[PDB]
């Protein structure tokens, strides 16, 4: 079941949804806006011949930050994984969607391929999973909307 | 909370949620068939360098249209916009969710990467954002069964 | 409406959701975890041109199954066709989605591109529509688990299953 604006705004003004920061300008009709944090990993490819989910690879990735007043260009064919600007903290009764916007969503720009679900009990910053399906390069800007996460009701609070 | 079919019928049938062309052998279980609609818009990439969110890029995209009875063919790796041949008309307590069709799921066909959630108030074609994942081309045939729409109750009306 | 933990166990319980094999520890504070089944189906793709969703194409696929120990290696930009290790049995109030783990979506995975809702009523393995869109190949290991599935609540039970 999924929260409507108003019940978001009751859920985050009673202190049992987290939101930092929190900007009310960005809840829409059944879910609200998030926005892209600067702080990017790639995969480091030349070293490895082979990702094995059974095994730990800890040079698998590294983190990169555009210089500032630059962009993080991301071409086709590439895939990063990044972070919401925004801290989430979730209670036992409710879980979250991310879904795309309708706007960058008929650019070519994917946002969590791959995984978008947010378990109830959850507290962090939510991670992106970047893709371009498009034929050009994106540019994305820190800070922008990147998309919007919808609150679905349990049936009841979880063990 | 996911309507069923019955309550898919007693919304449409009271004009509640519009679907015009209508056709009952549609509904399915908790979710009701679209169809392809026969204009398509494909990007035009070598005039421009890169997709820039923050800007107005005006030819990036063209209409395309099959000839009557000629399929439009989508090889992998192309990304390609459609639309539903239905007309949608969302109620202020609805969200609409497209879903893949198990049988075109099993091709490689991807109809809505991207962006599949639909706010409630809605009103018109819906977009499709059309990919193929597999390693030969697909003929899409307009009017052809191309995903589904479940419709979610939300907890209370929208403002 | 998404079933939590405590609501999944009362549906299994009581039989009107089956899953086979069940194990308790797979069950997630909304949602429960899904194991990849040996058996995949490959494109052959050297003996026609196109596929046409219109037509029935028979030797479209192939069986690929791993020798036992060793896994499924699957490369960026190949499409594959798995499967749930599990049975699962619906009843008609609810539907089913599946879902990307977290651990396996931070890895270029993909479970169920293409299509990952189950109708109310559905009896079977999940189809799984296997893509790494990561820059390395993905060892998968039949066993291993590949995803969870959510249960939604309908607002009624569904007439025609």
């Amino acid at each position: 079941m999924l929260l409507s604006d108003r019940d978001l705004r009751a859920e985050i003004s009673s202190g049992r949804l987290g939101i930092d920061p929190f900007d009310d300008t960005l809840v829409q009709p059944s879910s609200i806006d998030v926005r892209l944090d600067c702080l990017f990993r790639v995969f480091n490819n030349t070293r490895y011949t082979h990702i094995d989910p059974a095994k730990q690879q800890d040079e698998l990735t590294s983190l990169v930050q555009p210089v500032d007043g630059e962009p993080f260009v991301l071409h086709p064919g590439e895939f990063v994984l990044g972070s919401t600007l925004e801290l989430f903290t979730l209670p036992d009764n409710l879980a979250g969607r991310l879904e795309g916007k309708s706007s960058l969503g008929r650019l070519g720009l994917l946002t969590h391929s791959t995984a978008g679900f947010i378990d109830p009990g959850f507290s962090g910053h939510i991670t992106l999973e970047l893709s371009n399906v498009a034929n050009l390069p994106i540019t994305l800007w820190p800070g922008m909307k990147i998309g919007q996460l919808c609150m679905l009701r349990l049936t009841s609070p979880s063990e």
